[PDB]
């Protein structure tokens, strides 16, 4: 079965932006979101839509590109420490839940890369 969705924004939550919080939006994200291997990652797994009905039983704290992009466009973060967090997330939970060599881990391994390509250098404040 599937719980909520990781919250988007919360009134309790301070809101920032920075120019690093932007580059990861307008570069990181969107390049990100434009690659070959972007679509399993879009959006929230959906255990019953796959047939994972142990996702969730294994990822306690889910998270995908879906998530951070409504999370970049909502000032949800602090900082992009917080964000490049939220990324590190996505891609260890799928290391885990999967085992070295299926198609879902090469595909987050290409993207893994890409992102730790573009994050390299952030823009200053
Ligand atoms: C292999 C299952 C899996 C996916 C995934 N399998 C998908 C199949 C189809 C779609 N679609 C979305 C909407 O557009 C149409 C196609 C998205 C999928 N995401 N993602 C992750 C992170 C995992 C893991 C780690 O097990």
């Amino acid at each position: 079965m599937n719980p909520p969705p990781p919250e988007t924004s919360n009134p309790n939550k301070p809101k920032r932006q920075t120019n690093q919080l932007q580059y990861l939006l307008r570069v990181v994200l969107k390049t990100l979101w434009k690659h070959q291997f972007a679509w399993p990652f879009q959006q929230p797994v959906d255990a019953v839509k796959l047939n994972l009905p142990d996702y969730y039983k294994i990822i306690k704290t889910p998270m995908d590109m879906g998530t951070i992009k409504k999370r970049l466009e909502n000032n949800y973060y602090w900082n992009a420490q917080e964000c490049i967090q939220d990324f590190n997330t996505m891609f260890t939970n799928c290391y885990i839940y999967n085992k070295p060599g299926d198609d879902i881990v090469l595909m987050a391994e290409a993207l893994e890369k890409l992102f730790l390509q573009k994050i390299n250098e952030l823009p200053t404040e």
